[PDB]
RNA sequence: AAUUUCUACUGUUGUAGAUAGAUU
């Protein structure tokens, strides 16, 4: 058996960055010491933290003016307005794509109007904080002149004193500007016209224009149904500073002068507002003001809403309350490094909560409350209130019908019978994929629900109703423990200690958990309310604008916890050291950016070699001639031999820059000829021509001369003559890239330079150089075990084996670091004295030291780190179409493919099934051990010991989990490669696996995508260095990971089927309980007994056959279930229950004798008894259940109700090797079934492009029945 | 309970596997 990955080797190429420690050596510590070098760039870093801070302030300047002054059209916003309120009533796909577009439009015109604005083109590029040809700084301008206008723009900020201080801190910068480059990344999403809900223009059109129309549709109706609400005269004369506005945008005339209600709510004038300033103005027209010295509040168009309601004491008008405009990005409305943090915080959140007034002018409590009850008092309008499809409807279906599928089932089947009651997507629309269903809906359909159910069983509306009006309660619960925690919060009051996470205080930290739960829980219940866009939908409903106005503002002052909640636990599970650093440029702006000979001097970092270690260093920026030409040639001895780095990147731009560029030109001396060549480029079969020249057609005589042109400047050329081309002659190219391809390939090379070892230790003596050690512990001298993978990458940098045919290359813009001593150095286990071995099997059980060991030992010293990135197979192309060719390597080797099937067990973590291409079962065993002779470690038996009430111990047993991850991706490498398999997970995109298992769907997902990324390059430690598989060979058999949605049905290698229906199936007959015996009511009862076929005892055999077809009832087959074996009932505690014994109890205790075999199918029907059904289908149910587990005994098993050809039933533990050997064993086994299917596939496939991975319930159950 | 960093460790100044850094 052949490797069918023997040649998928060298595949694609790949870039990785590898971490190393920096040893100070000889005087170098001493000399960097005295220079204050690492000092100074701590405070460059803290200098960063504050500069970004100023470019904020930039940044939201910037928002200010160019919004200000973007204008858009009146004839989009009205296609907005027009396309939102048809979309309200009606939801037309035609309007869906109708939004989206008049959406799109608007966002185009915002973000082509910003991105022409000059201040824009130099804020995210070196130009912002750099002087440019003349012109001084934009940044330093706006500072100059915030000074200039007498403007204070950083008391806000504790950080920054006064503007002096912001403008030496930016101008520190100048020349490192580079400090930015990341920052300016994440700043671009600001302006961005995309989805990103953090952007200006997103909150524009996609926040703010909305609520803009509903209250302009609120004004207009207000002044129709309610013309003296609002006091005109009066409005102007208090808030007259709001009412001014620059530029009225509906007749495009430039006059300041207070506006009319009437023209402040005119569509066109939106333009006034969408930015800050704009916005808290209008803001304030909807909610009033306050001025210092008046002491009452002016009014504004909501009061005087709210006062005219009280004139003519009608409750209806506050229906046309309109809701505040949300604050722009980046206005002026965090981290918790103490205890201080945590309990300012939380009392800050709680105050904030408990005083919020919403604008009925109530707390949260009374408006949630007046709210709730008013929605069971039937006041409320339950057509125009929705809820949320998703898991929240779910969960209270759960919660208040013990069933979560009873609401859907409802709602599903309600609609079914109304508009198709007679005899499919239309229907699905409606309900399945419906984003938000209304209340009236489900009130509807569960009155229709129940009519047809007993009493017994009925799921009332009025319960869901009874339900929200529970929820206020919580918030006593709230006002409660917050008081509690008053006394709580005094001990931990002080500023700089941290105590709150050592041990005696855990039972406070209780108490803070208990407390964000129940308010996190609060908010989760509330959720379902919540209207958030989703994509792929608009979801504009028609809903009550009351109920909407005030839930939403109570619940997005509410939802605040989930920042708070997370901060709080992060700092309580905080390990005890900090990995916070701060880069180390050693004097120079570009430290790493090349490794390059001829940029050595402006570098300044290079490369050596002693025996087996390996050096960097880093010249003073003084003295940087010290490896010039000379300095090699004069000090060349044995002692370190410096790296020689030469590098031909980018060879299409770098060859004509170089050769047809200013003195060059006249150097290299391009022949009439081949400048025509150029210029038309005629060598080019799509390229731009020299501007100025026509493009022509390919010529290949003319590109091959194009290549001799050169080739021959190649030889005149100082630099590159040394490289020793090899090229194919030229006459052999078809095209010009493939010249490029080959000059790339050959354009990296690494050689050495012997320098004598006493001038390295003078010049690092004299302070000259910077010497440092590059180490991890696998240099140490003590290492004899094996490498880790990035110190055989590293290693092989280097390696001659590795310089004859490149496949590891060094790569520019590394980085160093520095981390500061995070924890006192603390002696744990003191040597000579012996210690206790957490192994549980491990048979030496002390171990004895001569030296000390200290915990967490890296973290109590200063330490100098080294980030060096690396290419992974260099001269390979990049990866693309990569699955493609999996398949074509599957179709023609899938008679030697295997299938590995993993799944994660209820009882076991994970679980792995080999099968035959006929699917038998070579190979099962459980991944909870993993272990060579050395040792074994029980990752099972661990983490069950562990098993978790408090945030400590939830986040220890994650993290655990996710190590143990780390080793379980070994394991499935060795076996992909050892038996020819491919890899078959289940789909957690959709279809992810519903019930309780000991490795999370989150956790599981992680473990796919590091088999993913460990597939990307794959080496055994042990294997040949030469040889496939080896450090030069490495297995790719996957294509880089790019996000969890694109993981797809396949990943390369790895495929992805739905695990619905893996664990409950009969492994022999492919049995599937598709009927679902509810008692739903007796009449129902009677109707489903009848459909069966027959229904009879067994004499012989001694047991019930109930004999049925689908078709009368998805699945299709003639079955005839039996109740042979018996059957563990499922927290609390087992009892075994024999079906065929209860049966017979059943029968006998009334009319039916089955002691004679005959069939009881109409005897069953005769009955009219609720109790006879009941008991009937709880039998039938028992019989159905094949899964029978003990709660303490750990002990699960399939066992199925249909026999085989021989009539002997599966039991998992009678079952042979080759057939699953417990309950999990099972879904791994069909997880491995349908990767069959995947197989087959693959295998039949036909020119036809496309390969169908989704595997159907139906195709499924077909496949799996018959195939044995 | 030692680590470029992470997990489990003692596998002995480290052991097995994992490990794309930076940035927000
Ligand atoms: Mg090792
Ligand atoms: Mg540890």
């Amino acid at each position: 058996n052949a490797s069918i990955y023997q040649e998928f080797v060298n595949k694609y190429s790949l870039s990785k960055t590898l971490r190393f420690e920096l040893i100070p050596q000889g005087k170098t510590l001493e000399n960097i010491k005295a220079r204050g070098l690492i000092l100074d760039d701590e405070k460059r870093a803290k200098d960063y933290k504050k500069a970004k801070q100023i470019i904020d302030k930039y940044h939201q300047f910037f928002i200010e003016e160019i919004l200000s002054s973007v204008c858009i059209s009146e004839d989009l916003l009205q296609n907005y307005s027009d396309v939102y309120f048809k979309l309200k009533k009606s939801d037309d796909d035609n309007l869906q794509k109708d939004f989206k577009s008049a959406k799109d439009t608007i966002k185009k015109q915002i973000s082509e109007y910003i991105k022409d604005s000059e201040k824009f083109k130099n804020l995210f590029n070196q130009n912002l904080i750099d002087a440019k040809k003349g012109q001084e700084s934009d940044l330093i301008l706006w500072l100059k002149q915030s000074k200039d206008n007498g403007i204070e723009l950083f008391k806000a900020n504790s950080d920054i004193t006064d503007i002096d201080e912001a403008l030496e801190i930016i101008k520190s910068f100048k020349g490192w500007t580079t400090y930015f480059k990341g920052f300016h990344e994440n700043r671009k999403n600001v302006y961005s016209s995309n989805d990103i809900p953090t952007s200006i223009i997103y909150r524009i059109v996609d926040d703010n224009l909305p609520k803009f129309l509903e209250n302009k549709a609120k004004y207009e109706s207000l002044k129709d149904k309610a013309p003296e609400a609002i006091n005109y005269e009066q409005i102007k004369k208090d808030l007259a500073e709001e009412l001014t506005f620059d530029i009225d945008y509906k007749t495009s005339e430039v006059n300041q002068r207070v506006f009319s209600l009437d023209e402040v709510f005119e569509i066109a004038n939106f333009n006034n507002y969408l930015n800050q300033s704009g916005i808290t103005k209008f803001n304030t027209i909807i909610g009033g003001k306050f001025v210092n010295g008046e002491n009452t509040k002016r009014k504004g168009i909501n009061e005087y809403i709210n006062l005219y309601s009280q004139q003519i004491n009608d409750k209806t008008l506050k229906k046309y309350k309109m809701s505040v405009l949300f604050k722009q990005i980046l206005s002026d409305t965090d981290k918790l490094e103490d205890d201080s943090d945590v309990v300012t915080t939380m009392q800050s959140f709680y105050e904030q909560i408990a005083a919020f007034k919403t604008v009925e002018e109530k707390s949260i409590k009374e408006t949630l409350s007046l709210l709730f009850d008013d929605l069971k008092a039937q006041k409320l309008d339950l057509s125009k209130i929705y809820f949320k499809n998703d898991k929240s409807l779910t969960d209270l279906s759960q919660q208040v019908f013990d069933d979560y599928s009873v609401i859907g089932t409802a709602v599903l089947e309600y609609i079914t019978q109304q508009i198709a009651p007679k005899n499919q997507e239309l229907i699905a629309k409606k309900t399945e994929k419906a984003k938000y269903l209304s209340l009236e809906t489900i009130k509807l359909a569960l009155e229709e629900f129940n009519k047809h159910r007993d009493i017994d069983k009925q799921c009332r509306f009025e319960e869901i109703l009874a339900n929200f009006a529970a929820i206020p309660m919580i918030f006593d619960e709230i006002a409660q423990n917050k008081d509690n925690l008053a006394q709580i919060s005094i001990k931990y009051q002080n500023q700089g200690k941290k105590d709150l996470l050592q041990a005696s205080a855990e039972d406070d930290v209780k108490a803070i958990k208990d407390l964000l739960d129940q308010t996190n829980n609060l908010l989760h219940k509330l959720k379902i309310f919540h209207i958030s866009q989703s994509e792929d939908k608009a979801n504009i409903l028609d809903k009550d604008e009351h109920f909407y106005l005030v839930f939403e503002e109570c619940y997005f002052e509410l939802a605040n916890i989930v920042p708070l909640y997370n901060k709080i636990r992060n700092y309580i599970t905080q390990k005890p050291y900090s990995d916070e650093k701060f880069k180390l440029n050693f004097e120079n702006s570009t430290l790493a950016n090349g490794w390059d000979k001829n940029k050595e001097p402006d570098n300044t970092a290079i490369l050596f070699i002693k025996d087996d270690k390996y050096y960097l260093g880093v010249m003073n920026k003084k003295n940087n001639k010290i490896f010039d030409d000379k300095a090699i040639k004069e000090n060349k001895g044995e002692g370190y031999k410096k790296i020689v780095y030469k590098l031909l990147p980018g060879a299409n731009k770098m060859l004509p820059k170089v050769f047809f560029s200013a003195k060059s030109i006249k150097f290299y001396n391009p022949s009439e000829d081949i400048l025509r060549i150029r210029n038309h480029s005629t060598h080019t079969k799509n390229g731009s021509p020299q501007k100025g020249y026509e493009k022509f057609e390919f010529n290949i005589e003319d590109c091959r001369k194009f290549i001799d042109f050169y080739k021959q400047s190649i030889s005149k050329h100082p630099e590159w003559k040394d490289f020793g081309f090899r090229f194919s002659d030229t006459q052999r190219y078809n095209s010009i890239d493939e010249f490029y391809r080959e000059v790339e390939n050959q354009g990296y090379k690494l050689t050495f330079e012997n320098i004598s070892e006493s001038y390295i230790d003078s010049v690092v003596n004299q302070g000259k150089l910077y010497l440092f050690q590059i180490y991890n512990k696998d240099f140490s001298a003590y290492s004899k075990g094996r490498p880790n993978l990035h110190t055989l990458y590293w290693k092989a940098l280097f390696d001659e084996r590795n310089l004859q045919d490149v496949v590891y290359k060094l790569n520019g813009e590394a980085e160093l670091f520095y981390r500061k001593q995070s924890i006192p150095k603390k002696i744990t286990h003191p040597a000579k004295e012996a210690i206790a071995n957490k192994n549980k099997d491990n048979p030496k059980k002390e171990s004895v030291f001569e030296y000390d060991l200290i915990k967490d030992k890296r973290f109590t010293e200063d330490k100098f780190f080294f980030h060096c990135p690396i290419t992974i197979n260099f001269k390979s192309s990049g990866a693309n179409k990569f699955n493609d060719e999996i398949n074509l390597l599957l179709k023609e080797k899938a008679n030697d493919v295997h299938i590995l099937s993993i799944d994660r067990g209820e009882r076991h973590l994970a679980y792995y099934t080999l099968v035959d291409g006929k699917g038998n079962i070579i190979k099962q065993d459980t991944f909870n051990i993993i272990g060579n002779d050395r040792m074994k470690t029980n990752y099972h038996d661990k983490l069950a010991a562990i098993e978790r009430k408090d945030w400590k111990k939830i986040n220890n047993i994650k993290e655990m989990k996710e190590g143990y991850l780390s080793q379980v991706v070994h394991e499935i490498a060795k076996l992909v490669i050892e038996y020819n398999a491919i890899v078959v997970f289940e789909d957690l995109n959709f279809g992810f696996k519903r019930g309780r298992f000991k490795v999370e769907k989150q956790v599981y997902q992680k473990l796919e995508k590091m088999l993913i990324e460990k597939l990307n390059y794959l080496v055994f430690k042990d294997n040949e260095f030469d040889k496939t598989g080896g450090v030069l060979r490495a297995y790719q058999l996957t294509a880089p990971f790019e996000t969890f949605k694109k993981m797809g049905k396949q990943t390369g290698i790895i495929y992805y089927v739905p695990a619905g229906f893996t664990s409950k199936i009969c492994p022999v007959t492919g049995f599937v309980n598709q009927l679902y015996p509810k008692y739903e009511s007796v009449s129902k009862s009677q109707e489903f007994f009848s459909k069966f076929d027959k229904i009879c005892y067994n004499l012989d055999k001694g047991y019930f056959e109930f004999s049925f077809d689908y078709k009368n009832f998805a699945a299709k087959g003639k079955w005839t279930i039996a109740s042979f074996g018996s059957r563990l009932i499922n927290n609390w505690d087992t009892r075994e229950v024999y079906p065929t014994k209860e049966l017979e109890k059943l029968l006998k205790d009334y009319s039916i004798e089955y002691g004679h075999g005959e069939c009881i199918k109409a005897a069953i029907c005769g009955e009219s008894d609720k109790k006879f059904f009941a008991k009937l289908t709880s039998v039938l149910n028992t019989i159905l259940q094949m899964r029978n587990s003990k709660t303490g005994t750990e002990l699960d098993y399939l066992i199925s109700p249909v026999a085989d050809v021989n009539g002997n039933f599966f039991d998992s533990r009678q079952a042979p090797k080759n057939m699953p050997q417990d309950a999990d064993a099972n879904g791994a086994y069909h997880i491995g079934l349908k990767g069959l299917m995947l197989l087959g596939r693959i295998k039949n496939n036909q020119e036809g492009k496309k390969l169908n991975l989704v595997i159907k319930n139906e195709e499924y159950f077909e496949f799996v029945q018959n195939r044995n």
